[PDB]
């Protein structure tokens, strides 16, 4: 072969893989508009279930303590807090891509006032994560001398790293009644 | 008791349909990969008329790639010059498993036109692949293992990284590992 075929032949090789890279991205939409799709759809059946798991009482805080990453968090004060959770919350936004937000609603406590906690993690791909503010009701788990469960919520130096994140949204919030249930004799 | 057993069994009920909306889900992206894969069928096709045109294409896209190219001996390149052709298919159900084809020209190593291993899914996982005719004096038998060797292990037949690799990697693009930037 000639150095200018081969050249040509390079040539028409990346005008080829061109049209695949083109054919990848308009498949790798269409599986992201399925996605979608079922997120719309699975919503409700959510929703159906966090009204099932508000009947029964320390539901969230009994999967925690059963978890064998999230036990290892809590303190003995964290978990007499937990017991107020009665809901938790994963959406993932829209586009999938851009992040997803992770909700826990507590009744009122004597611990702090807010009646939602949040943390919510952002994608370039610069990793970021957000919460809200803890008002504590001069009762912080944080101030007092292990490192309690709710300082979570004002990490965000690993962002892209947080694997309490990763293991609520990818492992627990789609089955936590695994952790919940315990087998008996 | 009467409420938390029966709550239990509702939250059981509900995550059953989740499931079986997830395995819809997965149904229909199932179809997608089959329709596109369809699609750049021929477009791989006149890429493999091309990349025959082009002189140790295999052979270099291997020595540039970040891990595949730690798997290769000296005299391993030697052989892999005789590398004309690399196939990938998925099998049409795609669950199934895939196959990739290794042709390679006449050569001092073994008389096979072609090398494959297939992956398959009881459902377990297995691979199999064509026994290679080596030539008298040259073989796999002693750098670390040789490269073929790969041909011959079916041990972790699902955990094969190697052909996760060029399928999901090298295959689709194989022109940016060729393909080395001059100054
Ligand atoms: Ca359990
Ligand atoms: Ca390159």
């Amino acid at each position: 072969t000639s150095e200018k075929e081969q050249q040509e032949a390079i040539e028409h090789i990346d005008e080829v893989q061109n049209e695949i890279d083109r054919l990848n991205e308009q498949a790798s939409e269409e599986i992201l508009k399925v996605e979608q799709k079922y997120n719309k759809l699975r919503q409700p059946f959510f929703q159906k279930r966090s009204e099932l798991i508000a009947k029964i009482p320390n539901f969230w805080v009994t999967t925690f303590v059963n978890h064998p990453q999230v036990s290892a968090l809590l303190g003995e004060e964290d978990e007499e807090a937990l017991h107020y959770l009665t809901r938790v919350e994963v959406t993932e936004f829209e586009d999938i891509k851009s992040g997803y937000r992770i909700d826990f609603y507590f009744d009122e406590n004597p611990y702090f006032e807010n009646k939602v906690l949040s943390k919510e993690f952002h994608l370039s791909g610069d990793p970021s994560s957000k919460s809200t503010e803890i008002k504590w009701k001069s009762g912080k788990d944080l101030t007092k001398r292990p490192e309690s469960f709710f300082t979570w919520f004002t990490d965000h130096s690993d962002a892209g790293a947080d694997e309490l994140g990763e293991v609520i949204k990818d492992d627990i919030w789609p089955n936590p009644l695994q952790y919940y249930l315990v087998p008996d004799m």
